[PDB]
């Protein structure tokens, strides 16, 4: 079985409602994933040349979890802003055993990300023994929230309209209902450049702006439904997307951590220092 880890170095993302200053600031795209300073996170922008204006703020390793950030968009092309765990050292999501991640964030309202969007864990995979070759590489979203458009309350979960796919499964997590789809994409834009691979997705039947992830449940259930994530997590990260539209994202809260079976904490943020 799996025992949640009790330490406290784990911040009660419910009462982490204290607006964060300083940091570091980024305004271009970054070139995929980049190191923060003093940091086990790296992060990653892409901010399309178009005209729209992006900022990226990370809170720094000190406080609100070390994976605090807040962005703004104006006007963007598919605006993306990440910031968590870079893996890619060929190793799958059990290996780095029970990942978590506690949030606490406020943002702007509906219509604010333009027709998509999506708050939650994003990431990649590599599955090089796949027996179907559509399956080799996998984006993923566990979508905790979302800004809504002008047809469906930011209240309310997205679904296959949105996302694009097909419904896969469901199951109950974290407090609340997740709806599995999977979506095959043929000749997009992926970590390997333009081709065909698989998304996968959870999105959270009731939105919400705090709580904690227990993201490795998500792989599970993937998984259990033949929607395999291979030998090679890529990365585990918290992501902002806004299609287009002008608003933000700001984060009080981001904290990862990992543990194994039985809650003993494996890595924790922040660090002390001495």
């Amino acid at each position: 079985q799996v025992v949640k880890p009790t330490d406290e170095r784990i911040i009660d993302p419910s009462t982490a409602n204290t607006q964060l200053t300083g940091g570091v600031t980024y305004n271009t795209t970054s070139g995929g994933n980049k190191p923060l300073a003093g940091s086990p996170y790296g992060y990653e922008t892409w901010i399309d040349t178009g005209g729209g204006v992006c900022s990226l703020t990370w809170y720094g390793a000190d406080q609100g979890g070390g994976a605090a950030f807040k962005c703004t968009w104006t006007n963007p092309h598919d605006f993306l802003c990440r910031l968590g765990y870079f893996w890619n050292e060929n190793k799958p999501y059990s290996h780095y055993e029970n990942i978590y991640c506690g949030f606490n964030y406020t943002r702007s309202g509906r219509k604010t990300a333009g027709d998509y969007s999506y708050i939650g864990i994003y990431g990649w995979s590599r599955n090089p023994s796949a027996s179907n070759s559509n399956e080799r590489l996998i984006e993923y979203y566990i979508v905790e929230d979302w800004f809504g458009n002008q047809w469906q309350a930011d209240t309310s979960p997205m679904g296959i309209n949105t996302t694009g796919g097909t419904v896969m499964g469901s199951f109950t997590v974290d407090g609340s209902s997740y709806q599995i789809i999977k979506n095959t994409r043929v000749n997009q834009p992926s970590i390997e450049g333009d081709k065909t691979f698989v998304q996968y997705f959870s999105i959270r039947q009731s939105p919400r702006k705090s709580g904690t992830i227990s993201i490795t449940e998500h792989f599970k259930k993937w998984e259990k439904l033949g929607m395999k994530l291979g030998d090679n997590m890529y990365e585990c990260k918290f992501l902002i997307e806004a299609g287009a539209g002008e608003g933000f994202f700001d984060a009080r809260l981001i904290q990862f951590y990992r543990a194994d079976n039985e809650g003993n904490i494996l890595q924790i943020t922040p660090l002390e220092h001495h």
